[PDB]
Order: structure tokens, then sequence, then C-alpha cells
């Protein structure tokens, strides 16, 4: 329904892109999987990872593909389809270098602003999913784009994300719940202590 | 047998990774394909980017997975399996962090050494094809690997790597006729100061 049913972490795989800043939705779904004790299992079917559990009352299930970024959709589309999961109960984390390490926000439908997860997403479920926007910070020219998010941030912006993440997972219950509007409010007012 | 006649270069797909150091292995065949003539394309039967043609009078396959690098042998084996292409008869093209910038060698035989992408194809096929081992420098530690090979280098440590590509491109008539030996001596002795 309203209720959000999937939850969905974007990242790369493997040891070697874990701890970098295009891995922040693989943060938060990792984190979330284990504060509800969620276990993540290999699903090869349909090329990711994913779990499903309870969540505050609701069943909910969490899925981080495996496809590399560029390629998250080869997952997220026929999981959500095998499911019948509508578009309207998928939130979707992710890295957003619009925000500075520290900001997060609930977003509802729109593009994928450049994001090429989002891209390989938006064409085959369309817009109307949510997306829980992790900000990454933005390294001033194009050309520092890839550098900046295949790098691990310095501890002081790791912080900043981590805490951010931590605010978004204390918010969770209000969107499994179907509350969404509620969710932003109290998602996009977060700021550092 | 003896005669090279499928040379593969190892690293990762798209825009975002193509100037970084563990693309060696594309800039050389990239290059080698075009002094030659030979058209690299879409080949996705076999997850990657293909060619054939003339190089040298002798008919060579070109092959650049795009499977990302730690699943390269998803392309080189199924592709080697069906043109009957035995590892002796296979170059690898990859970076190799064990060796400098400027560093350029021709190996036979062994293990990965901890590379990703060879750790992907020794399995399957065995280990005893060759390897065009491009020096790419090593960062000091092994948490500062990812950020190394996934990074761009700077000019002086790039000029060290073209020229030390451009020697090997030259040497490439001594493999695909066969003189391996004869290759392996003139591509090893390449000095870049």
């Amino acid at each position: 329904m309203s209720n959000i049913s999937l939850i969905v972490g974007l990242g790369n795989p493997g040891s070697e892109y874990a701890q970098t800043r295009h891995n922040a939705g693989f943060w938060f779904v990792e984190q979330l999987a284990d504060k509800y004790g969620i276990t993540l299992k290999n699903d090869p079917k349909f090329h990711g990872i994913s779990g499903r559990g309870n969540i505050e009352g609701h069943d909910v299930r969490l899925l981080l593909p495996m496809t590399y970024m560029n390629r998250s959709g080869q997952s997220v589309v026929p999981f959500s389809k095998f499911y019948q999961i509508a578009p309207e109960a998928i939130l979707i984390a992710h890295d957003e270098l619009d925000m500075n390490p520290g900001v997060i926000r609930l977003k509802t439908g729109g593009g994928h602003g450049g994001h090429n997860g989002l891209r390989d997403i938006v064409p085959h479920i369309g817009p109307n999913f949510h997306r829980l926007r992790i900000g990454i910070g933005h390294p001033g020219s194009k050309e520092r784009v890839s550098g900046h998010v295949l790098g691990k941030a310095p501890s002081n912006e790791q912080s900043l994300m981590d805490g951010a993440i931590d605010h978004a997972l204390s918010k969770v219950k209000l969107l499994v719940q179907g509350q969404v509007p509620q969710a932003m409010n109290q998602i996009n007012a977060y700021k550092p202590a």
C-alpha cells in the first residue's frame, strides 16, 4: 500500500567498494537489517542479497543489488515484479552528491538527478518510488565526481553521514506504517547535533 | 598453438572507470585495436566488447570483458571455450600493483597474485595463459589499494605507464607470430628511465 514494503540500498559489491561514498545506500540497509534482526542472504535469482522480516509490526523486504551500481535495475525490477510490489511501496536509499554530509532527505518521485543507479531503475518501474537521499557532498567539478563517489570519506565527513543514517533509521517505523508525510518532515529536519 | 590468438584486456566498464589505474589492460587492448584498425564491437553473448582482424598476418581476436573486473571470467571463459582457444594461445593484459609505473613484463603461468580479475579466470581455464603485467605502483598498504586502483594516476605516472604500453605494442608482432620467448626478452628489457 501507502506502507513501504520494500527497502532497497544501492551500492557496489565487494570489500573494495564497501567503505566508498557510493555505498551509502548499502550502509543504511545493512544497518536497518541488523537493527531488526533480518538476515540478508544471497539471492542469485534476483542478482542481489535480500531478506524479509518484521519491522515495527510490518512484513518488509530488504534488497541490495549485486549487479554493480549502474546495473541496479537488473535486480530491483524483476525482484519487485516477482513479489508484485508497486513503486509506491518501495524506498530506495542512495548517495546524493547534491546534499552535504550530515544532510538527509526523503523524496517521492522525480528523476535520477544524474545518479547512475537510479538511472537504471526509473525507466522500468517509473519514477513514483520513494528515495532516501543520503548526502555525500559534491567535490566541485564533474571530473572529480568519480574519485569522490569511489573514494572513502575522511572520518569527520563519515561521522556526519553516519549520524544522518542513524536518524533516518529511527524514522523507519513511520515509513513502514504508511506515514510518509510525517516521515518526510522528521527526516528532512535532521541537522547534526 | 604457441602463437597468441586471443588478447584480453582487463578493466571496468564506463566512463567513470576509463582513466583509472585498474583499466591499464583496457588501455593496451584499445590501443592495439586501433593500431591495427580492428573494430571493437558490442558482444553481449560473451558479456564483452570484442573484435577480430589481421595483426601482422595472423587472425587475432581481441576481448574487453564488460562484466566488471572481479567477474571477468564470465566473459573470458565462454569466449575462449566457444572459439576453442587454449590457454597457451591467450594473452591477458592487466594492471600490476607489484611493479612501478613504467615497468612492464610478460609472464607465463603462475597465480593471480591477489589481482581480483585474474582470480576470476585462473580457476576456470587454469594458469597457463600469458600475462602482460602493466606496472601501476603500490600505494604502500592494503587499505590504500582500492583508492589507488580506482583512481586516476597523476600525469608523471601516466607518462611512465603510457611509454611502457607503447613499448609492448611494438612487440605484439613477435607474440602473434609465435615467438614468445623473444617477445618476453624484448618486452621485459624495457627501461622507463
